[PDB]
């Protein structure tokens, strides 16, 4: 038997098997409890049916493994045959089976086990297949193919996990994925989007850029790192990722969607137009593209088209937050009070919310009237906006020892005015809190763990609001005052902060919170440091008036262009100046000089200055004009008290809604009532009355920066008293 | 606008005159400039890079502070302050520098890089200074800004080594490696971080590119010469660490671990210097120390109180330098279930594990509450079968594997240990650190080490009245406590197999043989052994030893013997066997096992007398020689107890005589040592439990 079994080893290594097979069956009829002539002769069985399978007869493999594990069953590579045999054909508990039984025999064959983890993953039992992997790692720890395969296993199952809600344990498993191969992109991807989600910015850029450095073509992570640049507000870091993103994927909708948004930010409109309306025909079912085309709309000034595309996305999905608060706030820049249907509108919107979210029934406030009282003002527009150069007053001159003044600062990019308030709040003894990307539910909790007297919401419906934060009604007393010259349409919010001209007693607009009267104006501007000195009046020096207007174009409704164009076709060699961030794009400049030609105005008086970026400079350009003319029914508020401090005298209308009455309640209270035009032909009047005369103009100019100075408006101590007043009256009501 | 335009060109020129070399006239015109126009911002940048040019700090800092306040929108001026702070040491200035930089171009690759740098320095910095976490911050702060920065990405992993986050430590390594290549740091911290898994394959990868990236590595050379001595690469570990040694002379580890290879290779005295090479440069290197005194273990005959001192020493500065509890809240009660605790990393397939297995298997626990410190690096089945044994009988089995040793007194305090009992001694991973604490009222060394440990914390050490004879002349430290019989209990194998037939009777020749490992061959055994193989006709020696793998310390020794007159044909050297099994079998190639001295085996003798091997012994004045004087008195074979090396001669000649009586005795030798006392575990037992009792009443008292 020994002789034999060395010529068929001998056949064997020259691939001479039949001989050899031969040779070692003679072997076995000499002396079958041989069990290495056996062992042999199963090995040589089992080579013919690997042959064999390789040769197309794979049913004579199949008869070769099965009289190999005949002659030795302990020969483990037989079952791993028929195993693999058994997967090709699916029938995968044979397969399963036959690995098992392999692994018995022979517990160190990793392949093995590398093909049971396959084939339990191709089935979806993630973790099985996982510990199949890690067991084959135990017996071979470089074994590429399987530290590939665990690492993808590893990533499935840890975003299976997210997906459940445990962020933490799938972040720990894309770790351990890129553990076992450290340039998975799937990983690396998922890492930064799991990062982002959990606010921290920095390392899922990192993972982003990473992500796509290994896999190119990752188009979700150069969309994903765009929108990261882009509330950075590196708007041109935006711009390449979108554009590499749509490089790898031309029609994914959600780089051509945030792309337009983009556009539409720096004013670019006709490309913003252009990339939501291939977003729409990617997916005619993307309901932020119709809401983004709505803003698209509402900044060019074509609010009814803008409602349209709001009513779209609401019709595609009516559960669209941003496209019911972005409809609400387009209708007030058209809907003058007529007809209640926009107050009955947002009272609806407000019932549908309401029901969308479960407020609070009780609340901790010590029930003491005349203890100190802490003051929260919440807001996304702590930095360089409008809202900012008002809520400076109070935050500067409250009595601290009697108000304790909280910010809820939703900043999604401070700078040095930011730094400023919460430098001016710490050292008079506030708190600061930033909230930005925090859930408006979690902002509720925080609010009640914080024990806050009066909630002052700022915002209303504009962008970045916290309207979840006021439906929670967290705080026993919540207060709406400068962001939104409409009520929310919240039953949670009790009062709205105003003073007796921009709502009259005998106001008709219905509202649903408290109007609360301030005895002086409601509004207390601070002046920019920046601001400069008064020029002298351009009158003089052009010989001709020039009239300008540093408002929006959404509040330039078709009437107030006609009125301005009866306004400089009353005046004789008069001019128009109108500056506003959209003019950059041609074709809105063209649109717009149409129309004011077709009221018969030539197009060469009149200039239309697009926006310059330069805070100095964007004030100075009231140098540029003589009479401000200000816009209706949505009158100016930050313009208004600009033009006054720069000593440009600005004529408005007076109306009956609170948006339209804000450049009367200013006008009036720096006390130049005189300038307040009741009607459109009172407003004439007044324009030509002014332009008629140049040297009253001009010492007006160089008295009003003195006078506005000398008036409530700038008078910070005397409105903190109104205000604190006011609040301390709300809590004494609170109290009974 | 004229003033402007003349001043724009004046400027133009003076930059052309100063890439022409006439730098003084650019100046010249440049100051014309800013007497037309004092806000001329790029005749001041210009100035500040000229100032810089003739290294002129102040002037070009000045110049870029008028450009600065002239027009805060000047990127360049910025990104110059921020290098120029940069170079002279301040990070501080140069961060705000480039901040405001950033704040005017955001998009500035060159200010975001240079940013990423002084970010990464200012980590470094203040993670020398102690807080890590805020260079760990720095480091991330950095990969903003340049997220494909290596040595930010290289600086983490080593951060993250020092924080024990190895997995992503290896992560870090592996990506620094990936954006510079050069990082041949990387690469070797990667390798250590590899072969710290027991990942042998990969980390030998690592350090062979960290070497074809620098060849002069020295700490790369170091380690891989240890990962080649792991592997048994005697003589490639022993290259490796010379080239480092050549590389750095004051890298202590590096003769530490020469040492090391050089006690495992058998050369002990060589083995020595190189630890007082390390003590040396390091002198409280507790590696260094307590290789030196192991290996002083194999070649001290009892004639010098140096090995006594030199204990005693290291002892006397370890508990120095080491703050040790003085109190304990343990019953003061003689009848009580006394805590016995038992420390060692070595309970798997290990030599002692052959003799601790018999008290884990019969020791009354009603009485002497066990708790087991496994230290073990690596389980295995036999590990398993230890942990099960002991606890289905009521044990405690706590697994203590990388723990930090004060951590792991305060263990042993909380766990109410009454007597601990440190198995492992001088050797490797042992706890000695833990016994200096003194957590348990009584400490007690027993058969981890076979010298005093000369630590005076310890208060008893087990012995016999055989090893060590209450006339013994060497002085020690512990109190000895002499147990009636044997002090050790094997417990054979269930893998032992059957006593085969004798081989002088098959073969026609008697066979000595050894099984000890190379460390305790020294010369004055082979010169012995010489001699019994010339006074036996046709005699063989066997030698199975661990470093014969390397075909070197083969052909040395076979030299060795030639050079004392005994033919290298004559001689037969076996390497390691890989499998359990025939490892024991073994034992049926020779007919006489040879002990060795000064350093007596201890397991191999038992092996040796269970599979019917005779063994001739010598007595000596040292419990490591004694030990075999022990088993072999205990099993009855006192007769085969040499006094001096004429009459280990005699007794192994006159063995070798007698084929027919060797026969019987191996028949009868293993049923002889089954109802021996080396066998008698309950009888152990006994005797065991009796001297922890009576230590126990001592302290009391």
């Amino acid at each position: 038997a020994c002789a034999l079994t060395h010529c068929g080893i001998l056949h064997k290594e020259e691939g001479r098997l039949v001989e050899a097979a031969e040779s070692y069956q003679k072997a076995l009829m000499a002396d079958a409890s041989y069990k290495p002539a056996a062992e042999c002769l199963a090995i040589v069985l089992t080579d013919l049916g690997t042959s064999l399978k390789l040769a197309g007869n794979t049913q004579e493999g199949i008869q070769k493994y099965y009289e190999a594990l005949k002659i030795d069953p302990h020969y483990a590579p037989a079952y791993y045959n028929l195993g693999v045999v058994y997967s090709e054909m699916m029938q995968y508990d044979n397969a399963l089976s036959c690995y098992e039984k392999a692994a018995l025999e022979r517990p160190m064959y990793a392949e093995a086990y590398c093909n049971m983890g396959v084939i339990y993953k191709n089935r979806g039992d993630l973790e099985m297949a996982i510990t199949c992997y890690e067991r084959c790692l135990a017996v071979s720890p470089n074994f590429e193919i399987a530290k590939n395969n665990m690492a993808i296993a590893l990533t499935d199952l840890g975003t299976k996990v997210k997906l459940e809600g445990d962020v933490t344990q799938g972040v720990a498993y894309y770790k351990k994925a890129l553990y076992y191969n450290w340039h998975y992109a799937d990983a690396m991807y998922n890492l930064g989007v799991a990062y982002g989600e959990m606010l921290k910015f920095d390392m899922a850029i990192v993972f982003y850029e990473l992500a796509f450095h290994f896999n190119p073509h990752c188009a979700e992570a150069c969309n994903n790192l765009g929108v990261l640049y882009k509330d950075r507000d590196n708007l041109d870091k935006a711009v390449e990722c979108y554009q590499m993103a749509l490089s790898i994927k031309p029609n994914f909708a959600q780089s051509l969607n945030n792309l337009g948004v983009v556009y539409t930010v720096q004013g670019k409109m006709d490309a913003a137009a252009s990339m939501i309306e291939k977003a729409i025909l990617a997916n005619p079912t993307y309901a932020e593209a119709f809401n983004n085309l709505g803003v698209l709309y509402r900044d060019a000034g074509n609010i009814t088209m803008a409602i349209d595309a709001y009513e779209e996305c609401l019709k595609i999905d009516p559960d669209s937050r941003n496209a019911g608060q972005n409809r609400l706030l387009a209708m007030n820049y058209i809907n003058e009070g007529l007809d209640d249907k926009l107050f009955e509108a947002h009272r609806d919107w407000g019932w549908r919310f309401t029901r969308l979210h479960p407020q609070y029934t009780s609340w901790d406030n010590l029930k003491d009237p005349e203890r100190p009282i802490t003051i929260g003002y919440i807001s996304p527009d702590f930095f360089t906006h409008s809202v900012s150069y008002f809520i400076e007053a109070p935050l500067t001159h409250h009595d601290y020892t009697k108000y304790k003044v909280v910010v809820y600062s939703a900043v999604v990019k401070a700078d040095a005015k930011t730094y400023r308030f919460r430098d001016k709040v710490l050292k008079k003894g506030g708190v600061w809190k930033d909230i930005y990307g925090i859930d408006e539910k979690k902002i509720a909790s925080m609010v009640r763990e914080d024990k806050i007297d009066i909630l002052v919401e700022l915002t209303g419906h504009t962008a970045n609001n916290k309207l979840g934060t006021m439906a929670c009604r967290p705080a026993p007393v919540q207060v709406t005052w400068i962001g939104y010259p409409n009520t929310t349409g919240l039953p949670t919010v009790d009062y709205r902060i105003t003073d007796s001209l921009a709502d009259p007693p005998d106001t008709k607009q219905k509202q649903v919170e408290e109007l609360v009267r301030l005895p002086d104006c409601f509004l207390c501007y601070t002046p920019s440091p920046e601001a400069g000195p008064v020029c002298p009046t351009p009158a003089l020096s052009n010989g001709f008036v020039t009239f300008g207007s540093f408002n929006n174009l959404a509040k330039i409704t078709p009437k107030v262009l006609q009125v301005w164009a009866r306004i400089l076709c009353a005046v004789p060699n008069s001019r128009l100046v109108v500056k506003c961030k959209p003019f950059c794009c041609d074709s809105i400049r063209q649109r717009f000089l149409t129309t004011l030609e077709q009221l018969g105005l030539e197009s060469k008086r009149v200039d239309l200055l697009p926006l310059i970026l330069f805070n100095h400079d964007h004030m100075q350009a009231y140098s540029l004009m003589d009479i401000s003319l200000d816009t209706f029914p949505y009158a100016g508020t930050t313009t208004t008290c600009e033009s006054l401090y720069m000593g440009v005298p600005c004529v408005t209308m007076a109306g009956s809604v609170h948006a339209h009455n804000v450049g009367v309640s200013l006008l009036t209270k720096v006390g130049l009532g005189h300038l307040v035009a009741k009607n459109e032909d009172e407003y004439v009047q007044l324009s030509v009355d002014l332009a008629s005369d140049v040297t009253a103009l001009s010492k007006l100019r160089m008295s009003l920066r003195d006078l506005m100075a000398g008036s409530p408006v700038c008078n910070g101590p005397s409105f903190a008293v109104g205000l604190e007043s006011a609040y301390r009256n709300m809590w004494k009501k609170y109290c009974k």
